[PDB]
């Protein structure tokens, strides 16, 4: 497939508040989250991927094998646990996070020189777009 490795800076973040509200994040944390601009630092070797979502407040780290289900600990976000699987769909990554909230997951892909991420939960869609600094 494709190599997502890079330090990607956020350009776009649409509907993040609604996405966090659907995860039951409290108003205090939503307030500070509202002014963050999380970046993505990704290192990949084939199906082995580390995706670090980096902000000045808190980071969220994923470390997984594409195609292999794992127990995802969402401490720092909503502090839930999911049965999560990230899969290749051509050159896109499709993530399903099974657990309390229905329809939770995300899709990540590169379009030209932009990293696109669509995060989903209970019918809410949050759109994020990132670019490396040339
Ligand atoms: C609310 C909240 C945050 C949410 C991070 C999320 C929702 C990351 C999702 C990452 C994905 C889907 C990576 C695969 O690209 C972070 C922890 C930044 C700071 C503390 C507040």
């Amino acid at each position: 497939p494709v190599d997502f490795t890079g330090y990607w800076k956020m350009l776009v973040n649409e509907n993040f508040e609604e996405y966090l509200r659907a995860l039951d994040v409290n108003v205090a944390l939503r307030k500070i989250a509202n002014l963050l601009k999380p970046d993505k630092e990704i290192v990949q070797d084939g199906d082995h991927m580390i995706i670090r979502t980096l902000s000045t407040f808190r980071n969220y780290i994923m470390d997984f094998q594409v195609g292999k289900e794992f127990e995802e600990d969402l401490t720092g976000i909503d502090d839930r646990k999911c049965m999560t699987t990230v899969s290749w769909d051509g050159d896109k990554l499709q993530c399903v996070q099974k657990g309390e909230k229905e329809g939770r997951g995300w899709t990540q892909w590169i379009e030209g020189d932009e990293l696109h991420l669509e995060m989903r939960v209970e019918g809410v869609v949050c759109k994020q777009v990132f670019k490396k600094v040339q």
